């Protein structure tokens, strides 16, 4: 049923945000991810993404954050719903901009590059370019800046 799955998500999300066992949180996130990937209900998927992004943005376990980022990337790449893809890009960019874990930032940069390269929507591509430029402007890592500059040139050349 609809109401029942909504309630399952509500309880999982609460449990995830409260739990102090990291393995437990990973398991909850995995269940949420499966529910989102199996759903054809945009409302449910949007709610799950909201909750996952909140867990990620509150978390202090790097493994959990990158796991959630991976889930969100997969949901975005598999979606044909521009509202959802835009929202995921927003969340990923917000995680990238404030992260102090360089591996996470370059993973997100790569995901964003892939989404842009795989898009024919100029609104999305332009937004990703904006976010990547902002990450590059703020970065103190020459290699990262060089990689972003390469991506931006590739995007320019592509379209």
């Amino acid at each position: 049923d609809s109401e029942e799955v909504n309630e399952r998500v509500k309880q999982l999300a609460e449990k995830a945000k409260e739990a102090t066992d990291k393995e437990e949180v990973i398991e909850i996130v995995k269940e949420l991810a499966e529910l989102a990937k199996q759903s054809t209900d945009s409302e449910l998927v949007n709610e799950i993404v909201k909750q996952l992004a909140e867990v990620a943005k509150e978390a202090t376990d790097k493994e959990l954050v990158i796991y959630i980022v991976k889930i969100l990337a997969e949901l975005a790449k598999q979606s044909t719903d521009s509202e959802l893809v835009n929202e995921i890009v927003k969340q990923l960019a917000e995680v990238a901009k404030e992260a102090t874990d360089k591996e996470l930032v370059i993973y997100i940069v790569k995901i964003l590059a892939e989404l842009a390269k795989q898009s024919t929507d100029s609104e999305l591509v332009n937004e990703i370019v904006k976010q990547l430029e902002e990450v590059a402007k703020e970065a103190t890592d020459k290699e990262l800046v060089e990689h972003i500059e390469k991506i931006l040139e590739e995007l320019k050349k592509q379209s």
